[PDB]
């Protein structure tokens, strides 16, 4: 992750935004675009709570994210859903999950990303499997 | 074949986890790997690429099985409890209940060192001993 | 020679085993024993090669040659190295060679056994010299 | 010495071969026989067992000698270019420049008979003729 992202003010831009007082929690929807420095999130619906420190989840067909990493080079991924807790820098993807690095990707129902670890785990359902691709050192873009 | 080490490597795992900063990668559950005409089969597998050409396969099965074709189209097989394959050094080693052949050749023991260009191959005996019978 | 050894299956033990694919030659190393029906050769190392019908050279401290004969009595040697040449039933020891016949024993730097013959050679070095001694037929085992 | 006949043959060559079907050995180059109290050279040896009893020695040397103790105390020797012992009918031939003696006799000729238990031994002549004198 471009180190400095999580400082970052987190923007978000949509069509329509609700805002409920009780309980508290905002949602946006529309073309939702949630950036937070080079994190890029974009959904059909977000909806931010702030348990008890904020989390962030995106549901779109698929919803997307995309972050620069320190090297120069991007990490992108689509799923279902997009789950971003703030304090851990924790992102979690379910779905039809797909996750990509420039020398490695992943697909499978469920991927986590744990970004100030530089470490992803991935899942798979009963009766379904992960794949993982490392690409070759020069195969690499 | 020698051009395997420059081909992708292709993992199918129940779950998988990837640390990209020590660049190592674990793969759990009916894992198969194929990487060129490489083909692993074990319940868990790390791969480790430090820095792809020293890259090394660990597997744990409880036949864990290896394969993989040859320049001259012999394919090697063989199978054993853990396996390690460094593509750096050319070299596989099987250990536990070890087999493995190159179609009309073969050897057994509980340890199987191969030497992947020298075409060598070498077999170990733990508390026991090596086999064979020729006719 | 138990007529009928040459057609039995060759084992083989020891600790280790080197497989040699280009070249075709196979090492044992270690209590090395090579058994075919009566035969019984022991080494601590036995190379096989098949020029080309196999052989099989043994080398020990010393190597040792046992086959039990069509008449139950047994014949027994020891040399530096064994080598045999499964082909022509060919058993050569030389270094410090020895062989035991129930009637007869020979002492030799080089001892050829043509068994399917039935006939025993023996050699000597420069400077040095074979012994022959014919046992009398009662103080025979 | 009568026992003789009973002990082990002991031989020493460069080189010897053995057929143990037909019972035979042949020795060559600086050939030592020795058999209880029998010493023979020779550059080449054969001897045969039929079946020890029926043993036959056939020696061949430049001299090639014989020499046997007998029962008596009185050693008997001889040399000539071929030797022949029967030590079943105990009878030795010596061909071609023999000469034979036992202490104080002695007897020369181109064949020489000896039965050594009989004590009594033949010179004969080829074209020939034998030759002593006496004081």
């Amino acid at each position: 992750a471009v180190t400095g992202d999580t400082d970052q003010p987190i923007h978000i831009e949509s069509d329509q935004q609700s805002l409920d007082m009780q309980g508290n929690v905002v949602t946006f929807t529309g073309n939702v675009i949630v950036t937070q420095g080079t994190i890029k999130i974009n959904a059909d619906k977000v909806v931010v709570t702030r348990p008890g420190k904020e989390v962030i989840d995106g549901y779109g067909k698929p919803a997307t994210f995309y972050q620069m990493q320190d090297n120069g080079k991007p990490v992108e991924g689509h799923a279902s859903q997009m789950h971003y807790e703030l304090a851990k820098d924790f992102v979690v993807l379910t779905g039809n999950a797909y996750l990509q690095q420039v020398d490695s990707n992943i697909k499978g129902d469920k991927i986590t990303y744990l970004v100030k670890e530089q470490k992803m785990q991935a899942f798979s359902d009963k009766g379904k499997r992960v794949t993982t691709v490392l690409v070759p050192s020069q195969l690499q873009d």
